[PDB]
């Protein structure tokens, strides 16, 4: 695995950022974790790819285009931003807004959110 | 496994941070991943314990008291900050400063770092 990438524990549930990465695969509960790559789920974009806006200072995030659902059983998890050497998570909960603003520089940025139901999606900028 | 927690493959160097708890138990190269809890390895406090200050719009971390050493070999791999939902990391290099400014408001922040050599470390204010 690499560095960034998202893995899912298909039994159990157990999700997982990779922060170094290594040759060995990921297991859990007998079974090999699964790779969550971003929009690959057949899900409606308009709702999951993550919209990112430039603001002073920083970025807002919203997912997506329309807001997504943030009901007990079906929210999105959380927000990422993802710049130069940076990762920044903002995790969500059912009820909030989907959204999420960063205070970063930089002029290249990649916005991930995890849907619990739709799973992993990006934008960049 | 319980969100935030990192855990390292021993044998093939895999690191991984928790997003998603459950029941099941991180395995990799035959083995239970191991838990890297703070503040736990015997290595020179000075050097590892994150020191927070606090900055206009944010907070300054730094590694430790004494700067730690950034080389190939032996250096912080990243400086982690936590504050409600929002979990701030900023990966590091051999040949850069042991240190990450995050902006942000949030009067209550865990600061953590880990060493590729003596683990996983924390501070809070
Ligand atoms: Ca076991
Ligand atoms: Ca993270
Ligand atoms: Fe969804
Ligand atoms: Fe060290
Ligand atoms: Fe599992
Ligand atoms: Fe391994």
């Amino acid at each position: 695995p690499e560095r960034l990438q998202v893995y899912k524990c298909e039994v159990c549930g157990n999700i997982v950022e990779v922060l170094n990465g290594g040759i060995g695969e990921l297991v859990c509960c007998n079974q090999d974790m699964k790779l969550m790559s971003e929009n690959t789920v057949d899900a409606a974009k308009e709702k999951h790819v993550p919209v990112i806006e430039k603001i002073d200072g920083g970025y807002k995030v919203k997912v997506g285009a329309v807001a997504h659902p943030m009901e007990e059983k079906h929210y999105i998890q959380w927000i990422e931003l993802l710049a130069d050497d940076k990762c920044y998570t903002q995790f969500l909960k059912p009820g909030q807004a989907p959204e999420a603003v960063f205070l970063i520089e930089a002029a290249k940025v990649v916005a991930r959110e995890y849907c619990n139901i739709h799973g992993h999606w990006k934008a960049e900028n």
